[PDB]
């Protein structure tokens, strides 16, 4: 169990909503698999009036991607800082031990790299995220964290001990943005991500979101981009939120098994209407659709979901079911 | 199991907090439950000075009527708009699967009525509340939501399978208001429920309530509207909320069977001091009564309980038991 | 099992964060322990740039020292109220029954004392704080809570009955505090505890804290006043928060067995990232060491931690182990 002398193997990480291939249940013996990530800074556009984000990013997306590997293997990761950026960055994984998450053995300045090593020993869907000293919050609302999937070698499993498993895999993270407003009552522009600083820091202060969004926008998960499923699929739903609370809910649907402190060898709850991600946490939900049409995703503070941004849609192809639900008279008028 | 051949009843409603006569245990086959609620629109006094709210209502109170079916029944709803409203409505139950819980099918504008009905499988209290394109926030914390639950055939149980009984039940919603103040530092009084939607959005978007009430009103379950029990007594208390979180507590009491994410195939948690409801959802929790007195019950964030209106009281009869607790010595000088 | 004619053992308390000397498992039957504290009220300094709190506490501590009992002991307390204060106190332990929690009992104005008994037959960790009629939350984030540790009598016991032991027990208080701005931008100084009420209660109502502490102030457990332990040791760390939700995390570690609604008849989770404390009770998760280092413990709203002061630290003594985590290449410029 020596890792130096485990077979080695590189993984090709892809862009949320997406999950990379892998296998649940596997027949492998523990190996190292290594990653690579690289830090973007840019401006992104947030929702549809024009609001700029200085954002800070792993790989380019918000959140970054999603790496799964299976408990007892050791993770592998190159961190890599390019020297377009500004900042110094490093990773904090929640699912490691020690050296504050591997965040004290992967400072980078731009131009730099480093290498670090660390055994999945626990299962579960674990956040990752930037940490410079200093700095913390910052980083992390401005964009960078993640999740880290490690599941057990037999796959998932219902309280009982029977098998459980997913078709389809999507990856969803929950970010609450402070967009500092001019004394005009428009939100600001910055030039640069260093100036964004001073406001910033301000609002963070008051508690309040300006915008709460799924994956880097208002209604990125929307119209084209909406997520997809058939009647019958079965998805496992993994919601990340690095440093606020956030509260679930399929409109029509339900979590059918829910891991909600996303730690696997726990059972999960069934049959949940809504669940709860602690801010710092990710958390996991099972959910097989039995009836076709549009569902919305979303923070069950309606106010968060509908005025700041947290929501999203899953498109579902299938045949309807009248005995789950029918529609027995249609609007009409009331008999006089 | 074809709903068109089962059994028909109607139940008759009754307005918080108390809830309509059912079984718990039951030895009847499945059969088609059928309700009636008719949306009233009417400005209502939540404190005591006076204060409005543009309120929206299911029957006439905050919250609506609690619905009660067992496991396997369906559930048979006519929903009534009538054309003394001015907005159009619908219901959504986070109990049901498919059309955004039934809200895609039971759209009705003033004058109109529509009949719906759904398979009600899993066990549990669950939120139903109000959700038109486009408003649903508003309609929702204006007062649109209330509880549907769902009992096991069997009754309730604990963790071992021991079957757990209540004397009475009630039924608790708890709604986080958003009163626009004035220039003048007051709060602003309404002439029509259309007048109140702009100032009132705004100050949904600081995420901050004025007031937060159970059932309605500041004080709403105080004094001769208090809930009463007495020693030796098993009570069910359901609570529900909406659009936030919150954590109920029973000063003097505990939580003897607690399931805070409300569904009833999860074995309950036991001898809570405090215990949560996400937003968008309802819990239930069981107790006993050991001794005589006033209990307080209210929302564990103490400024929201006691300055924004989330507190009620319980009036217990019965018999002192000085073995759980004794005053040994009463308040008296210290001495010299 | 009348308290009258049990064996009454006295216990000296000490100060946060240690905790007074205990069993885990006992042989011992059921006692009457007795206990005394006296509340203080006191101008204190929480924060580097000599912002000031008026703050009331039990026996001069923020929080009040940790009472551990076995379940089935009677607690014995006699609560002093010196007429050195100016306002009249009481307690309310969330570990008893009836009478507001003994707060109907131990009304004591300045010069006065009182004495309590009630039973303790629920296990678990339970908030205690004062509850003064009229002036409840005011006396609460103002310092007036602790916890109330009532072990079961065979120790506690993970999921499927196995024992579990810990080596050392820290206790932690995070108070949420609301200090006066005055016209000038700076925190405001005031000469007596009156004086601070009006402005202080309209702070409260806008819900967003001015600060957030462990244990009264911004670094009180950081530097010289860290939490110690060694490689291989257990340790159990105790969570209150009277008023206000929290989200604990341990920065390079994790929670081995968490009771997060602070329960111990319930079986724990494992492998937890971060735990969810409600307002309004005290949790517990015991995590064993196994990589030396300097570790932060804190509430994962990174805003809360860092900008408002939740944060501790925790100083580790022993060897790293390069199998549980390497740095495979230190920082070092990207090859070209
Ligand atoms: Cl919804
Ligand atoms: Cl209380
Ligand atoms: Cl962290
Ligand atoms: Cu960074
Ligand atoms: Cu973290
Ligand atoms: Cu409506
Ligand atoms: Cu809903
Ligand atoms: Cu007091
Ligand atoms: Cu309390």
């Amino acid at each position: 169990a020596d890792a130096d002398s485990l077979p080695h193997t590189k993984v090709t990480l892809v862009a949320p909503p997406q999950v990379h291939p892998h296998e649940q249940a596997t027949a492998s013996g523990p190996k190292v698999t290594e990653f690579t990530m690289t830090i973007e800074e840019k401006k992104m556009v947030i929702d549809d009036s024009g609001t700029t984000l200085q954002a800070m990013t792993f790989n380019g997306s918000m959140p970054g991607p999603t790496l799964v590997v299976h408990e007892g293997d050791y993770v592998q990761l190159t961190l890599v800082n390019p020297a377009t950026n500004a900042m110094p960055h490093n990773v904090d994984f929640h699912g490691a031990t020690g050296a504050l998450g591997g965040a004290k053995l992967t400072n980078v300045n731009p131009g730099e790299q480093a290498t670090l090593r660390f055994k999945a020993d626990r299962s579960g869907t674990f956040v990752y995220h930037c940490a410079p000293s200093g700095m913390v919050p910052w980083h992390v609302v401005s964009g960078m964290s993640g999740t880290l999937m490690v599941l057990p070698r037999d796959g998932l499993k219902d309280p009982a001990g029977a098998p459980l498993h997913y078709d389809r895999a999507y990856t969803i993270g929950e970010f609450d943005l402070y967009i500092p407003k001019g004394p005009d009552g428009k939100y600001k522009d910055y030039a640069t991500l260093a100036e964004s600083y001073g406001d910033t820091v301000q609002v963070m202060r008051t508690l309040t979101p300006s915008h709460i969004v799924f994956n880097g926008k208002v209604g990125a998960l929307t119209g084209a981009n909406a997520l997809t499923a058939s009647v019958g699929e079965t998805v496992l739903l993994i919601h990340s939120q690095a440093n606020r609370d956030t509260r679930p809910h399929l409109i029509g649907g339900h979590g059918d098994w829910v891991w909600e402190t996303g730690k696997f060898a726990n059972p999960p709850q069934r049959d949940l209407e809504t669940w709860f991600i602690r801010g710092g946490s990710a958390g996991a939900a099972l959910y097989t659709f039995k009836q076709p049409g549009v569902y919305a995703y979303l923070n069950h503070n309606l106010i968060e979901a509908f005025e700041l941004g947290a929501a999203g849609h899953i498109s579902v192809e299938g045949k309807w079911n009248d005995d789950l639900m029918k529609q027995i008279k249609a609007p009409a008028p009331i008999p006089a």
